[PDB]
């Protein structure tokens, strides 16, 4: 019955946009879902409880002497469509380790058994710009059985997307972390549905979903909530609905076939994106050729 | 003699672009340079080598059984104008450290004699995206005294940008890394130039150089090189010069003073990047207000 997810990416491609709106989609369905935050800007959970960011673990142990002096109800908060709302936090930017505050986080919230609820799903929303500390902890302990991966057609984006996929291959001994698929938050760039896609069959996943860039999701962001609750019949609003049937419904959960930087900068070229190059003129002035 | 300085920003901002081809404009102006790079992505010293990704130290050391057995000649490449070439790498995406490879990278360089060559100066290239193991070793341990940081006018660029800066004024009372400046990376927004200088009057520091988005990069990097080199007479190349030119006399080394959250947004909404909000909207629906 329950089934843990994970929302992986590159810095600012849209994975709070994105989890939260699919996860308000899921509460109009009738799940009953959990959000932790995963990354150190803690506002993957700003939409859903209609705030500024979260108080985060980090901040109320700090305030209260440790994590072992939290209540559950202090650190989880119930928003729209009652999802459940948690964020990790984290180390000041000089110190220590970025994503520690994850480790501390999902170790309180099974402590304090906020698994054990009648929980559908649980979606952790995970910086993936370097996949090592408590960010690569879903992974390589078994707490995320569903990694989607969200990116574009860009080159960080996609290079994100595949570094990802090399830690869901380190840990496919060790547990049933799989990739589900890869969700392009478009740019408005001209092939790029296609080239996620293409980058998809590479992995050996899917592209589950393109959702559209549209401005509802900044005219729902003012008033602080998600375009699923702001305008409920924008068009935007069936984009991430659509997300969240083919997520629900979605049984293609793979080890990933990670592709080398030639591959990846070839899918580029394929697709328009990044211009041919020819081992020729390599080294060669403007004015030689 | 010897300044030693340090590129952070955010992934994708342009700091590899930024770095070469202002290391290519100071060798072309007879100054000698060492770009270390401490991004796992291995791709910091391409335009000055004519090369695909430059043999890291972390794979020389994995494929030889130690450090101990490498040779710095294999680890440290001269390329255009004499600019000496090193690459940290990194660890596979789902075990330890992403920051590991800069550790050992800077220990080796140590060791190996390379900071006393009459180098007029040296560049670290370096993931700002997280703030934390070998990332933050530049800044923790008293190795690049002028960070310079390249960010735009996007909220991610610019929250990477606040903390570095608050990484910085960590290890203040440490050593002597001070913040030297901001480098806008155009990504052809409106008031871009504007919002930048006036990130950087509430940091205490300055926007050093605009840099103009130009296609003749993609030209210049399609022939696997900077544009200093593939077309001196361009005007990005003039750019890139007068970049290294307010560098060399870049004499602004402050302690950050780091802005809020809110700050940062108040500052998007100033500039027209983000829009304007408030709170009798927070929480109605699209029927409401
Ligand atoms: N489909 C979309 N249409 C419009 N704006 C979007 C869309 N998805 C995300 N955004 C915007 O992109 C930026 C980053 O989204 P965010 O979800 O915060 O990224 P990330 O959590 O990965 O850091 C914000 O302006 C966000 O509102
Ligand atoms: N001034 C510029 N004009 C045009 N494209 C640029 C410019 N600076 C960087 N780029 C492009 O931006 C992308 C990222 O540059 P890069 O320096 O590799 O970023 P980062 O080192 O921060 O990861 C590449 O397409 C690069 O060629
Ligand atoms: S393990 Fe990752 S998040 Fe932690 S200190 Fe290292 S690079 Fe930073
Ligand atoms: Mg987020
Ligand atoms: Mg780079």
């Amino acid at each position: 019955a329950m089934r843990q997810c994970a929302i992986y990416g590159k810095g600012g491609i849209g994975k709070s946009t994105t989890t939260q709106n699919l996860v308000a989609a899921l509460a109009e369905m009738g799940k009953k879902v959990m959000i932790v935050g995963c990354d150190p800007k803690a506002d993957s959970t700003r939409l859903i409880l209609h705030s500024k960011a979260q108080n985060t673990i980090m901040e109320m142990a700090a305030e209260a002497g440790t994590v072992e002096d939290l209540e559950l109800e202090d650190v989880l908060k119930a928003g729209y469509g009652g999802v459940k709302c948690v964020e990790s936090g984290g180390p000041e930017p000089g110190v220590g380790c970025a994503g520690r505050g994850v480790i501390t986080a999902i170790n309180f919230l099974e402590e304090e058994g906020a698994y054990e609820d009648d929980l559908d799903f649980v979606f952790y929303d995970v910086l993936g710009d370097v996949v090592c500390g408590g960010f690569a902890m879903p992974i390589r302990e078994n707490k995320a059985q569903e990694i989607y991966i969200v990116c574009s057609g860009e080159m960080m984006a996609m290079y994100a997307a595949n570094n990802i996929s090399k830690g869901i291959v380190k840990y496919a001994n060790s547990g049933s972390v799989r990739l589900g698929g890869l969700i392009c938050n478009s740019r408005n760039t001209d092939r790029e549905d296609e080239l996620i896609i293409a980058l998809a069959n590479k992995l050996g996943t899917q592209m589950i979903h393109f959702v559209p860039r549209d401005n509802v999701v900044q005219r729902a962001e003012i008033r602080r909530m998600t375009v699923i609750e702001y305008d409920p019949k924008a068009k935007q609003a069936d984009e991430y609905r659509a997300l969240a049937r083919k997520v629900v419904d979605n049984k293609l959960l793979v080890i990933p076939n990670p592709i080398t930087m030639d591959e990846l900068e070839e899918l580029l070229m394929e697709f328009g994106i990044m211009e041919v190059e020819d081992e020729s003129i390599v080294g060669k002035t403007a004015e030689e050729v």
